[PDB]
């Protein structure tokens, strides 16, 4: 029973992040100095039912969302493309399919002991996050 992941969450790695946006069509002056960051996540989870913040210096995100609810996703100030979105449990994993035009997109969240890791996909390219939890 690891489906909570309510939190704060501090980035402590970033693998791969340059490939994944370059994936993502991002232009290199925006990926200069995007791949610098260190990012935040604060996670508000009511069961199925997520309100989710990225958050950094230079850009923020929101995405909320029903686990099993597909839901239209346009992805401001990121690459700011449409996409159906759809949340499923696989076991504890939190799995994110991003269907439009970018081919095998989403991602996939889960936490394991005081870190949140996040895998996030775009073609060929995966980046893979982890966060630690921020306490109080
Ligand atoms: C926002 C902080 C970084 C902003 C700078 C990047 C700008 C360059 C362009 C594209 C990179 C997109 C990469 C972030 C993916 C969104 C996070 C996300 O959807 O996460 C899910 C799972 O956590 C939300 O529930």
């Amino acid at each position: 029973m690891t489906r909570d992941q309510n939190g704060t969450w501090e980035m402590e790695s970033n693998e791969n992040f340059e490939g994944y946006m370059k994936a993502l069509d991002i232009d290199f002056a925006t990926r200069k100095i995007a791949v610098r960051l260190t990012q935040t996540k604060v996670i508000d989870q009511d069961g199925d039912n997520f309100k989710t913040k990225t958050t950094s210096t230079f850009r923020n995100y929101d995405v909320d969302f029903t686990v099993g609810v597909e839901f239209d996703e346009y992805t401001k100030s990121l690459d700011n493309r449409h996409v159906k979105a759809l949340v499923t449990w696989e076991g504890d994993v939190l799995v994110c399919v991003q269907k439009g035009e970018k081919e095998n997109r989403g991602w996939k969240q889960w936490i394991e002991g005081d870190k949140l890791y996040l895998e996030l996909t775009c073609g060929d390219q995966v980046c893979r996050q982890v966060f630690k939890k921020k306490l109080v």
